[PDB]
RNA sequence: UUUGCUUUUUAACAGCCACCCUGGAAUCAGUUUAGCUGGAGAUAGGGUUAGCUGGCUGGUAGAGCACCUU
């Protein structure tokens, strides 16, 4: 909940890539900064973006309260599972 | 009364005509008679696949049908 202040500040000034595909796209790219992953996300599906993380070493990623919670965390009225930080005034990456 | 009625048909069989990729959606958009669908990836563009008792040729005019003359 100090992430839930310091994750809106980030997609006004940086830029944020929402869902699975797009956050999986950036690993491979290894230009993601961190990975955020919904709590309600499948188990499946967050077994594989913690294992490309760990390969792109930088992933380092972060869990959440929950799945519809985290798109109205960013404004969304639609739901998301996971994000992917590209690049902020906020030092989201360096603290947590 | 350029009129009213009857005939003008084509078999089984055989060949051919939901899901993926690109992409990343709020000024929300697509959509049914009705509701639903969508970052657990929508619209759109390009594909793949399912099908009927659909279309074309073969079967098949030699048959069937309606008439006419030695």
């Amino acid at each position: 909940e100090g992430i839930n202040s310091r994750l809106q500040l980030v997609m006004k000034s940086g830029k944020v890539n929402l869902g699975c595909k797009t956050a999986i796209h950036a690993l491979r790219t290894g230009k993601a900064k961190l990975i955020i992953i919904s709590n309600n996300c499948p188990a499946l599906r967050k077994s594989e973006i913690e294992y490309y993380a760990m390969l792109s070493k930088c992933g380092v990623h972060h869990y959440h309260g929950d799945n519809n919670e985290l798109g109205t965390a960013c404004g969304k009225l639609f739901r998301v599972s996971c994000l992917a930080v590209t690049d902020g005034d906020s030092d989201i990456i360096r603290s947590v």
